């Protein structure tokens, strides 16, 4: 009797690549490139364990202009130039890049608290700031090569910045193809998502969002998204198929968001299998386990994630030591293998980039004794995403209707319902009657909403030059 544990970690970055100018606005495409992208799939060199990854095709796209060396990324130049060269808008983007990310353990350089209380900063100690901020975000591979570099913490010389910008880039050029090796030995399954990561269920029909917030104001939708939403599917087949050679039968859907019409389009597209939220499914169904695999009206199966596994390791496992951690987690895994008695499909899914920078030495002690552990428990068996859709003594239930939602609270209301965030979707709209070309595509993202109508925070009026530039270059 095993366990069937199955992770699927959700990669993805909006078009940061500003239409007009053709500049990378924000780098956080490369730093995520750098310290994860490569470096989450590269775990499964060393470790027998099955991992599944989702990649959107709007991040894919960035890392072939990375790889591509076509990325003109305004603050990573400001990183590579002399410091003699700089200007202080630039110094001073870096000194705010710096604060944004300074209490995090990957920014634990002694070196960062003493350039942060300084009045001025010299040439040398620019370079510190410059060099520190790329090692900051140094993956596991490079952790080991760049050790010297590493443990020196301060005096960095333009070479040796250099130097980790090349080993950067290398690990950006190896980053599709270690996605296609995990692929095709068999080590993980590669899903994807509707192209730039948009709420389907809103395209789809906006008044769904009413299901969970029946208080909810949304603007007038007088122009129809349901092409858009089609469109958003199968772009997303076609660049899968580009980069791996077939169409993709397993997708994410962005922020876990179904609906029945969504499901509906999932399956009419020919996706075989998704997950979402344990939430919808508390939502949907009274007596609802989310250990068996689930068919919804018998057209598209689904798989319900563990929200408690996916959150430890979201939201507690950072601050916590490494084996407290991973015994835990053990643990909670052997509770549930002892109280059912058939075999429970367990889905682990978050987002596979954004928690490590919270861990100490990037969480690479905390996966490194997880994968470990895991890989040594006879009663748990690892699946990728095609193991777990086509395993056959895996318990099964048929559902006929989900309640529309996200796993944000179950509702829509992170990215529609109040008056700032209502302003983006009536921009959109206004743009959607007048739109010549895909950037109207662009700009149904789920990242814009996201950010707008928050409380002011750091460099989130990029994104909102992103939108309105794609919204603008939509109707040219
Ligand atoms: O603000 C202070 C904050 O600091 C830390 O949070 C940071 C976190 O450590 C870091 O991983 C990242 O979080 C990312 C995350 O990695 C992504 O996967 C993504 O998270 C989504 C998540 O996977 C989904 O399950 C869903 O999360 C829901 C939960 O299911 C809800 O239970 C609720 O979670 C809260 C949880 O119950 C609490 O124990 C507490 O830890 O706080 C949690 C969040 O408030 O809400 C979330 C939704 O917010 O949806 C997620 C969003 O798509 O995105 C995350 C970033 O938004 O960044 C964090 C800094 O924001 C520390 O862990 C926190 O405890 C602390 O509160
Ligand atoms: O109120 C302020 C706010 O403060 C804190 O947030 C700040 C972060 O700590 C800080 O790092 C910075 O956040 C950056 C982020 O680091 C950067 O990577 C980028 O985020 C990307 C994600 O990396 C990417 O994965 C994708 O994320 C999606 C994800 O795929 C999806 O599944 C789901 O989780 O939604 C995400 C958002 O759509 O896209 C985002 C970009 O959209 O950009 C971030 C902003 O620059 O700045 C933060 C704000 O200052 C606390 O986290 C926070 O709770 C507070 O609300």
């Amino acid at each position: 009797k095993k366990l069937f544990l199955v992770f699927w970690w959700h990669m993805h970055q909006p078009l940061y690549r500003e239409p007009y100018t053709g500049e990378y606005l924000l780098p956080w495409t490369f730093f995520h490139a750098v310290k994860d992208y490569y470096d989450m799939p590269a775990y499964l060199k060393d470790f027998e364990i099955k991992l599944n990854f989702n990649l959107t095709p709007v991040l894919i796209d960035q890392i072939q202009e990375y790889a591509q060396g076509k990325a003109k990324d305004v603050f990573l130049e400001a990183i590579r130039k002399d410091p003699d060269d700089l200007e202080k808008e630039e110094v001073e983007k870096l000194i705010e890049f710096t604060k944004l990310n300074y209490e995090k353990p990957i920014y634990r350089f002694e070196r960062i608290r003493e350039l942060m209380n300084k009045e001025k900063l010299n040439r040398e100690e620019l370079l510190d700031l410059q060099t520190l901020n790329l090692l900051a975000w140094c993956g596991r591979t490079l952790r080991k090569d760049l050790k010297d570099l590493l443990n020196k913490g301060r005096n960095y010389t333009q070479e040796e910045k250099e130097y980790v910008l090349n080993k950067y880039f290398e690990i950006i050029k190896k980053t599709l193809s270690i996605y296609r090796e995990i692929k095709e030995e068999g080590k993980g399954s590669v899903s994807t998502s509707p192209y730039y990561h948009p709420l389907i269920p809103i395209l789809l029909n906006p008044n769904c969002v009413y299901e969970t917030t029946p208080n909810v104001k949304i603007p007038d939708f007088a122009v129809s998204f349901r092409e858009d939403a089609s469109k958003h599917v199968e772009l997303a087949k076609e660049k899968y198929f580009e980069i791996f050679g077939e169409h993709p039968v397993y997708m994410w859907p962005p922020q876990a968001s179904v609906s029945n019409e969504a499901l509906e389009l999932y399956y009419e597209k020919g996706i075989n299998m998704l997950a979402t939220d344990e939430v919808i499914l508390k939502n949907s169904v009274e007596r609802a386990s989310p250990y068996l695999r689930y068919y919804f009206r018998e057209l598209i199966s689904v798989f319900f994630r563990d929200k408690t596994l996916s959150d430890l390791i979201g939201f507690s496992y950072h601050a916590w030591n490494a084996e407290d951690a991973v015994r835990d987690f053990i643990g909670r895994l052997k509770k549930i293998h002892e109280s059912v008695d058939f075999q429970p499909v367990v889905f682990v899914v978050l987002d596979g980039e954004n928690c490590w920078e919270y861990y100490e030495e990037n969480g690479i002690p905390f996966l490194e004794k997880l994968y470990s552990t895991l890989e040594k428990e006879e009663w748990i068996e690892t699946l990728t995403l095609e193991e777990a859709m086509r395993k056959e003594d895996v318990k099964t239930e048929v559902i006929e209707s989900v309640k529309a939602g996200t796993w944000f609270d179950g509702n829509f209301l992170k990215w529609i319902g109040n008056k700032e965030k209502n302003e983006y979707w009536k921009i959109l709209i206004e743009a959607k009657k007048k739109a010549k070309n895909d950037y109207i595509l662009v700009a149904e993202g789920s990242d814009w909403f996201w950010w707008q109508g928050e409380e002011k925070a750091p460099f989130v009026e990029v994104f909102d030059k992103l939108f309105r530039s794609f919204v603008r270059r939509a109707q040219e």
